[PDB]
């Protein structure tokens, strides 16, 4: 692995795969194998009407070109579209758990006071055998302390042992938050107040819950799921957020949907309960509104942001890799990065300026020992109303040549 | 490759993967990549109305394993699956090229006199207009025969020439057979002119079939064009289901045996251009059959019956042979791979139990990881169930004779 900044465009990625839209995409990545998801709308994305959700596993393989191939190998519909919502996968023993929500009154974080919490799971098979293949869940018991309900409320997690850990999130009414105003660090910051950081906790102002991310732990040994909570170090707004294991240590990525717009990654310390070491990284941001754009330090009452993780490729130097969109206060410039806390190593662009990209999920992985990484980016095509995602392969250089 | 006979089972199948029936089914196997078709009937697989017809093409890879496995890459539904008939598929270039046959009276070879002949092309790119491409083929130039039609599972290429196995109906009116040429010397029953009532469905069928091959060339790229190749009058046998295919360099045929002549009709073509086969004077292979033509029957008499049970040309000096053939005189039943010679089965190993019954089995060989593997597509049945389902059994090729 390359560990020199240079200008030099040494990456580059290769592409490998009516009137609708194809929207809220997941990608897992786990040993060889893969989870995928996305939900077909008709019309606008944010608002169009569900055609169906798919959630598929398949094999990560190379052909004579030593270049990773997406194929899919197991796939489930629901037979109904309009209820899954907030899937989440982790890989065990030959077989994929994708953890969703179910809703009647749709996405549980904007009519999140009418939403009684259902949840459920999917195990498909990585490797198929003509219900090894497909089983369904519909999970009864959980386990959720001071919390009103919880939810899964990210793209993948892990295993340890018979013991998978989601990324989820946990609505607890702000009636029962414990926040001392007084730890609001608005100290160089002349706009800020101090009250911000905790009206930063909700969807509103006066959203009724607060969302604190953290886990849900299921332990297939013993079926019941148990709520982990995040520890209060650099705490934000519970958000779409993603655990994963590189070189045999657990990494967290929590999406900066509120002020603290600077990148949200560390090593996780411990698991029970969810303490992460977040690094000081001032290079990677992310692209807001008008009220909190991209770089921004300062607590204002903000929810705006998009999801775009990155991936811990060498602990020592503490290199690592993601696709950034290089706008502020919009979703265009879609970029890869490996970069460092205070440094940018290296990068390429993956489309024109005026492209507009809203949400990057990265998996990085071994291919007969080359270090590849596998993005999802939600590009749009330039005429545009209709996003579709797309899924890069970059190969992180071993030397820094020309 | 074990080259030396032996009652070991040194063979070791491996399979490798609502109130339906698959039917119909089509395999095809090139440079890396494959080819499958079926049919999703509901109900009765002979007489049953068709819910899907699926035509892929993907990539045949290993894992860790060194096995090899399918990997669909690219499927095509037609919008009717009543109207599709009879595809074979091709492989160029990074394009499978699948020729079907369109009727509105179900299968041609049932209903000839009222089928217009209307033939469709569909290209599928094995690593994806590039992806799907539909032809309406419009033009094709078929000498004598009254209408021509694809019938085999895949053909080959040469250059920018592809050659699917394919039939020509020709009425039995213009049809030339001395009768004093059907072989009836040692046959006491026999009569003369069986062998050429025997070229048609029926006795009083109003069509014969004659196979022969469908040459397309991409060269030629301007406009829709097909051309009818006959066969050589050698080993003539009704037009049947076929397949010609590509092993060390030199194409081999192989025609399905549905009327007397029960032992397998295989060998080297010569030329292709018009179309010769060498055929093997094969005395240990033969086809299931019901009660006028039982298997190893080789009296001329006026039946219509068998089953499509092809093999493969592993080895050409030693004439070293694959393919999966049914254990039965007047039964579908009892599948078994074997690896076999002229005149001789060298090893074997069933891949169900006695009365499990398999209707049709498709063949196809390759090198991976330079190891001679062969995929066998077998239309197996579940058990008690009637319903079919195609099982793909892949089979490793021992070069060692060993334990
Ligand atoms: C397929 O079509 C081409 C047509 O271009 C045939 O070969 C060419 O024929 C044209 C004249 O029709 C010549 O200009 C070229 O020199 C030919 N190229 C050759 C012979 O290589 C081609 O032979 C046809 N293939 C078959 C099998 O008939
Ligand atoms: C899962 O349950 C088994 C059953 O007693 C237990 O031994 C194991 O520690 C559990 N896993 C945990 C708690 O992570
Ligand atoms: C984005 O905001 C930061 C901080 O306010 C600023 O440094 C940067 O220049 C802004 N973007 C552009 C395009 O100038
Ligand atoms: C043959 O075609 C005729 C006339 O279109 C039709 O009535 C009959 O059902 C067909 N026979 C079949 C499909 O066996
Ligand atoms: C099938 O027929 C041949 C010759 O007509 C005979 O040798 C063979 O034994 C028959 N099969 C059975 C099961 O008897």
């Amino acid at each position: 692995i390359c560990l020199q900044k240079t200008t030099s465009t040494i990456l580059k990625p290769r592409l490998i795969s009516e009137g609708v839209c194809i929207t809220d995409p997941l990608l897992a990545v786990d040993n060889g194998f893969f989870a995928y998801s996305h939900l077909e709308k008709i019309g606008s994305c944010t608002r169009g009407i569900a055609k169906q959700r798919i959630i598929g596993v398949g094999e990560v393989l190379d052909r004579g070109d030593k270049v990773p191939s997406m194929f899919m190998t197991n796939v489930w519909t629901p037979p109904n579209p309009s209820t899954i919502h907030h899937c989440s996968s982790t890989y065990h023993e030959d077989f994929y758990y994708t953890l969703c929500a179910v809703s009647h009154v749709g996405d549980p974080i904007l009519n999140s006071t009418s939403w009684t919490e259902s949840l459920s799971l999917i195990r498909l098979a990585v490797r198929p055998k003509s219900d090894y293949n497909q089983k369904y869940i519909a999970i009864t018991k959980v386990e959720r302390g001071k919390y009103d309900k919880v939810m899964p409320y990210g793209p993948s997690g892990i295993k340890q042992g018979d013991t998978l850990y989601f990324p989820a999130v946990g609505f607890l009414p702000r009636t029962e938050f414990q926040y001392n105003d007084s730890n609001c660090p608005i100290i160089h910051c002349k706009y800020s107040k101090a009250e911000n950081c905790r009206l930063s906790m909700g969807v509103n102002s006066k959203s009724h819950y607060i969302l604190r991310s953290g886990l849900l732990k299921y332990n297939l040994s013993l079926i019941i799921l148990q709520f982990i909570e995040i520890a209060d170090n650099r705490l934000t707004i519970g958000s779409p957020s993603k655990i994963y294991n590189s070189l045999g240590q657990p990494v967290f990525y929590q999406a900066s949907y509120s002020w603290d717009t600077m990148i949200k990654l560390g090593d996780v310390d411990t698991v029970d309960p969810l303490r992460v070491q977040w690094r000081n990284n001032s290079v990677i941001s992310r692209p807001g509104q008008s009220q909190c754009p991209r770089f921004n330090v300062c607590p204002e009452v903000c929810w705006e942001g998009t999801y775009n993780d990155a991936f811990l490729i060498d602990r020592l130097n503490w290199v690592s890799a993601g696709v950034y969109l290089n706008s502020n206060q919009t979703a265009e410039n879609p970029v890869f990065a490996v970069f460092k806390d205070n440094e940018i190593l290296y990068q390429v662009p993956l489309a024109e300026d005026d492209t507009n990209a809203q949400k990057t999920i990265t998996d990085c992985f071994l291919l007969e020992n080359v270090i590849w990484c596998i993005s999802l980016v939600e590009i749009y095509d330039t005429g545009d109303n209709v996003i579709r995602p797309k899924l890069f392969a970059v190969k992180i250089p071993a030397q820094c040549s020309e």
